[PDB]
């Protein structure tokens, strides 16, 4: 059944992390705003299929934000990857299928390329290789004027309004204190980090989404990429928030895909 | 420096309405399914003043060239519409041109990369259809004004410029609502399936493919990876279906900057 904790790795991260179900390992790392609790409904779907789910709030945000100030700063995919191997390590999972949104997909990448041997299959979904217009100067307002944009910014890419807004109270709260934290320690520094090159996609089977109403521009790259290195790519219903937009479509991805690797 | 605007009827009925203006390098701007050439108007100055002869003109059956035969506005596909192109070009003694075309158009330019790989200098496509969208599945069904009111309304909403869309004028429009039930009947469920994205359609002359910037990516998903995977030039240009019309001073930038990449 779905278990919800917290454990602190050896890097000081106090963790909150929630897992459910029995069989191979599927892990859902979180995008930019790192709040797990969006997984909650497709992660029931998922752990139902024969899998082990495990979730978790990234360092610093939400219910992981006891955390060392470094954990959250300068943040690139290859260091997001590095905390995750240890919090996997913890838990004893040795491999896992990986899925992850834009900070979350940069990370998996990092994953595929660094740690090939802990990964069965990559499932990256919108890749930033370039931060969009909106994201500029996002750092030079007040706070209050960070979450009041990136609130604003999220509900609109979130492919599902309702179901955006029916994340309820509790996420929205949580979100509304990690908005500054992620536009301080993410957007500047993860596109650039991003590991596309080709020595970073070929030591591990990846199936790479983009969502099937964002603008075209916004991850247009991360197709021509996929289809220039030969790596599935196809889309998701929604837009960079699957997961919460389409849960089922999003659960039945998840579990196919993953399904396909294993032996 | 000056427009020319006419009248002429080519061997196959059609009693095509075109505009032209500059000298040089041809330049020919196929008009997307509407087939309404007032849309080209202010990147079509923007272009000539570079140097090159561009033309343009309204599609068959279409606003102003509806004075055609049937025939050539019904069961639509890239390789009609391109026959129909290669006899006007004939007729007005244009031998090899840089040649855009966005929707229809980007099929017809693929047509003419194809089968007619010695009349083109590059190709610009601009999504071409290969799937069609659900909000046209039985738009041929319906009566006329219907069409022409759905249409009207899905046509702005992808215009990437609602503003610049309707500043196109009163007259655009009421030639545009009568071309939405012609295109309906003959087009969308005829094009898509034509599309010339073979293998062999797409290398016998250099094409540089477009994607809408605010287009949903599902829409034209197809073209991007096609192109990739054939190692054809794939970008974005501001907009969506429209560039022409919702940012004429960066679509006119594109078409003079790839051209000008295959002049000696
Ligand atoms: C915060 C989250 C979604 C915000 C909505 C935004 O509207 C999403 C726009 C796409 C880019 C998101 C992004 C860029 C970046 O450089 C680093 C990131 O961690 C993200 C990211 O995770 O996006
Ligand atoms: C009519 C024009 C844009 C209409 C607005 C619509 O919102 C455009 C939707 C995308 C595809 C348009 C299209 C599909 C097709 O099968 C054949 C076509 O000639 C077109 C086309 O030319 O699109």
């Amino acid at each position: 059944t779905r278990t919800r904790g917290y454990v602190t790795t050896k890097d000081g991260i106090k963790w909150y992390y929630e897992q459910e179900g029995s069989g191979p390992d599927v892990v859902l790392i979180p995008d930019g705003l790192g709040e797990c609790q969006m997984f909650d409904k497709p992660m029931s779907l998922i752990a139902s299929n024969g899998f082990r789910v495990t979730t978790f709030d990234m360092p610093g945000m939400s219910r992981s934000s006891d955390a060392p100030p470094e954990t959250y700063q300068d943040i690139t995919g290859r260091k997001l990857a590095g905390y995750i191997i240890t919090l996997l390590d913890t838990l004893d999972i040795k491999i896992a299928s990986v899925w992850g949104c834009a900070s979350g997909a940069s990370t998996v990448l990092a994953l595929c390329s660094d740690y090939p041997e802990r990964v069965r299959n990559g499932m990256p979904h919108e890749v930033p290789t370039e931060n969009p217009d909106i994201l500029l100067h996002i750092h030079e307002v007040d706070p209050a004027t960070i979450s009041q944009e990136m609130a604003a910014n999220s509900r609109a890419a979130s492919g599902n309004v309702e179901a955006w807004d029916a994340l309820g109270p509790e996420v929205h709260a949580r979100l509304h204190d990690n908005y500054p934290r992620w536009a301080y320690g993410y957007p500047r520094t993860i596109p650039p980090s991003a590991p596309v090159k080709t020595e970073d996609l070929h030591k591990v089977p990846i199936d790479w989404t983009v969502g099937a109403s964002t603008p075209t521009k916004l991850f247009f790259e991360n197709i021509v990429i996929a289809a220039r290195e030969g790596i599935n790519i196809g889309t998701l219903p929604g837009n960079h928030f699957p997961y919460v937009s389409h849960p089922e479509e999003f659960a039945k991805y998840v579990v196919e895909t993953s399904r396909k690797y294993l032996k």
